[PDB]
DNA sequence: CCCGAAGTCCG
DNA sequence: CGGACTTTCGGG
C-alpha cells in the first residue's frame, strides 16, 4: 500500500526546500538523535498549509493514519508537521485517544514533541474527563519511560485555577528522587508554573519536601523575589 | 515590539 | 552546582 497522498506531497514539498547548512546545527540542538532537513517552524508551516491549499486536509477517517506515516519518516520536520496536522483535527480528538497519544509520546521521542503532545493535547483530555487519570496517571509513573514519567508532571501544566494540587504533589513525590534532568526539570518547570496561580502553596511545598536542586531552584525562580532569601 | 519557555560555556 | 548567554518558538 503506497503512502498517503497527503504525505507524500508534503515528503515532496519539505525535500525540495530543505537546508542542509541549517539542518547541521537543527540537528546538534537535538543532540543528533535525529535527522533534519533544516526547515524552521515558520516556512515549515507555510509548506503545510501548501499542500492543505492544493489537496485539502484529508478526510478524518485518516489522521490517524497520516499522523504514524509522518511519525514513521526519519527527518524531525515530518513529526513536528505531524503536531501542526494533530492541531487541525482538534475537535476530533477525545478520551479515547489516550492510547494513540501515548504511542506517539514513547515513539521518536524527545522533549520537541513530548512537551507538544502532553499539556495540551491530554492535558484537554484529562481535563474533561478526570475520572480517567487513575487509569493511565500509576502506569506512567511505574514505567521504564522517562516520557511516559514526564507526561504524568506535565499534563496539568496549564491547568491553572483547574490544578488538582493533591495529584501534582502526590505524582511530584513520586518522581522527586529520579537522577533523570528531564524529569528533575519537569518538576521545576510545572511547580514554576503553577506558582503563577498558586505561590504560597509551591512555597511551602518547595520548602518542606525534598526535591532535586535543579527542581528546587527551577520552581523558585520567580516566587524568591515574593519571599525573599533567608540569610 | 515585548516577555518567558532546551543548548553550551565557565567558575 | 548555578549563573550567564545562546537561538528559536508561543504569545501578549
Ligand atoms: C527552546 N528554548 C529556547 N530558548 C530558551 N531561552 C529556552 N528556555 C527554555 N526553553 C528554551
Amino acid at each position: 500500500v503506497p503512502m498517503h497522498p497527503f504525505v507524500k506531497a508534503l515528503q515532496e514539498h519539505f525535500t525540495a526546500h530543505q537546508n542542509p547548512e541549517k539542518a547541521e546545527p537543527m540537528a546538534r540542538y537535538m543532540k543528533n538523535h535525529f535527522l533534519f532537513l533544516g526547515i524552521q517552524t515558520p516556512e515549515r508551516r507555510q509548506l503545510l498549509k501548501d499542500i492543505i491549499q492544493i489537496h485539502t486536509l484529508p478526510d478524518q477517517k485518516d489522521f490517524q493514519i497520516i499522523i504514524r506515516e509522518l511519525w514513521d519518516l526519519p527527518e524531525r520536520e515530518f513529526q513536528a508537521a505531524a503536531l501542526d496536522i494533530m492541531q487541525k483535527y482538534k475537535k476530533h480528538i477525545n478520551e479515547t485517544h489516550i492510547p494513540f497519544l501515548e504511542e506517539l509520546i514513547v515513539t521518536k521521542s524527545w522533549w520537541d514533541s513530548v512537551d507538544s503532545i502532553v499539556p495540551t493535547f491530554l492535558g484537554d483530555i484529562f481535563l474533561k474527563h478526570p475520572e480517567l487519570i487513575s487509569a493511565y496517571i500509576p502506569k506512567w509513573i511505574a514505567s521504564d519511560n522517562i516520557w511516559l514519567q514526564r507526561a504524568a508532571i506535565l499534563f496539568q501544566l496549564k491547568y491553572k485555577q483547574k490544578m488538582d494540587e493533591e495529584l501534582l504533589f502526590w505524582i511530584i513525590g513520586q518522581l522527586h528522587s529520579s537522577k533523570e534532568f528531564f524529569i528533575q526539570k519537569a518538576i521545576g518547570w510545572v511547580l514554576r508554573e503553577y506558582a503563577k496561580t498558586n505561590p504560597d502553596v509551591v512555597w511551602e511545598y518547595v520548602q518542606n519536601n525534598e526535591l532535586a536542586p535543579l527542581s528546587k531552584r527551577e520552581a523558585i525562580k520567580h516566587i524568591k523575589q515574593n519571599y525573599g532569601i533567608n540569610n
